[PDB]
């Protein structure tokens, strides 16, 4: 009996969805850690920087943003058709926020990606002084993003905090 409403409950629901997503953000933001949590440490991975993660009916295109200039266009074009963009931010690394913001805004400035919902995740909320979702909406200038649905949650992969509401949001955007 999988406690209804538990994290395992949402994980099960999530993986059965036929869904493509991109998971992208600066290196060290917690993207690999996040996949490991939501996939319960079991998933398929194929290199394609870019990783194609598969589990259930779900495919995740995982990549670190701000990589080689020659591959940037290729990675952003590889995101065409996804149901959602999940943008991971290290909410406790104040000095990387400006780079994180600028890469997000440059990404959402790409044509093939028009209208795709974005979920910004302020990861590492467990660390003292980490930005909360209100502060991140502010520091990331999320209000400037007007041609799409954008949402922002404060989460902890380490303490498995708000991972459930993240899965629910993703399921809603199948
Ligand atoms: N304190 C804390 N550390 C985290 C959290 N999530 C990930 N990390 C750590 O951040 C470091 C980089 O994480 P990683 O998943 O490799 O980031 P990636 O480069 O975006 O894939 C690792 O040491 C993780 O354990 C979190 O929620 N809290």
């Amino acid at each position: 009996l999988v406690p209804r409403g538990s994290l395992d409950w949402f994980k099960a629901l999530f993986w059965k969805e036929e869904m493509e997503l991109t998971l992208v953000g600066l290196q060290y933001s917690g993207k690999t850690t996040f996949v490991n949590v939501i996939a319960s440490g079991q998933f398929n991975e194929d290199m394609i920087n870019m990783r194609k993660i598969t589990k259930g009916n779900v495919t995740i295109k995982l990549w670190d943003i701000g990589g080689q200039p020659r591959f940037r266009s290729m990675w952003e074009r590889y995101c065409r058709g996804v149901s959602a963009i999940v943008y991971m931010v290290d909410a406790a690394d104040q000095e990387k926020i400006e780079a994180s913001k600028n890469e997000l805004h440059n990404l959402l400035d790409k044509p093939q990606l028009q209208g795709i919902p974005v979920l910004v995740l302020g990861n590492k909320r467990d660390l003292p002084g980490a930005l909360d979702e209100k502060e991140l909406i502010e520091k990331m200038n999320l209000s400037a993003i007007q041609d799409r649905e954008i949402c922002c949650y404060s989460i902890s992969c380490k303490e498995k905090d708000n991972i459930d509401i993240t899965l629910q949001w993703l399921i809603q955007h199948s």
